[PDB]
This record gives C-alpha cells, structure tokens and sequence, in this order.
C-alpha cells in the first residue's frame, strides 16, 4: 500500500493513489498503460515507511509494499542504503534511505499485468502491486 498523496503517472498525466478506482489506467513497469483491476479501502493506521530513492522520489509506504530489486523482492521494511537497486525487464533508481515515519492513510491496487507492476512518485519508480 501507498500513501493517498502518492502521484502516480498515467497515459494521460498523474493522478493521486487516493484517486485510483478499478478501470482506472495506470503505467506498467514496461512505461505502458496498465489497468486497475482492484483497489482497496482507505486503510489507516499502518506502520509506513519513507522511501527515498536516487532520483530524488520520495514515496510512502506501508511497512508491507514489495519493491522489485536486483536481488529479489523486499518490502519496505528491509530496503537497504545503497545495496538495493531497482530493476525491471536494466537499473532504473537505487534506493537511498528506506525509513520508518509517523503513519498516513495509505491503498493498494492491483493491476491487470503479469508482472503486477506500475510506475509510483514524480520518478515513476516502478513498484508491486498487491
Ligand atoms: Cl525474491
């Protein structure tokens, strides 16, 4: 799960995480339009960390969200300074600094590609879906 302020891209602009609803068009990890196949409740109170990555995006998420590194899925919780890339398919960002902050209303989405991957922040990070 994300954070509601999260932007993420579509194949017409940005739109919010807290704006996402099934049918909507997100971006897959491929840069192509990838559509929602469901998307939860506003889920509050979940531990959340900040995610910061070398492109300068900043995403929030819950401990839980599942990030697709050059060494394997990791959650939030266990992204390491320096030692974690981001890759698809070719190195997309490194994460710089995975943290633990105060918790903020935070959703999941699924999304209808086999990779169960979309694009999330202002770098278009991609990321997994639930
Ligand atoms: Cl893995």
């Amino acid at each position: 799960a994300l954070a509601l302020y999260t932007p993420l891209p579509t194949p017409t602009g940005w739109t919010t995480m807290g704006d996402v609803a099934v049918g909507d068009e997100l971006l897959g990890a491929d840069g192509k339009p990838t559509r929602v196949v469901a998307a939860t409740d506003v889920m509050l109170g979940r531990p959340c960390y900040e995610v910061e990555f070398s492109d300068g995006t900043v995403i929030v998420a819950d401990a839980a969200h599942q990030w697709p590194t050059s060494g394997g899925i990791r959650t939030s919780a266990q992204l390491r300074s320096g030692a974690d890339r981001i890759v698809v398919a070719v190195p997309v960002v490194q994460i710089e600094s995975a943290r633990r902050v105060a918790s903020v209303p935070v959703r999941c989405v699924e999304v209808d590609n086999p990779a169960h991957l979309y694009l999330a922040g202002r770098g278009m990070v991609p990321t997994h879906a639930a």
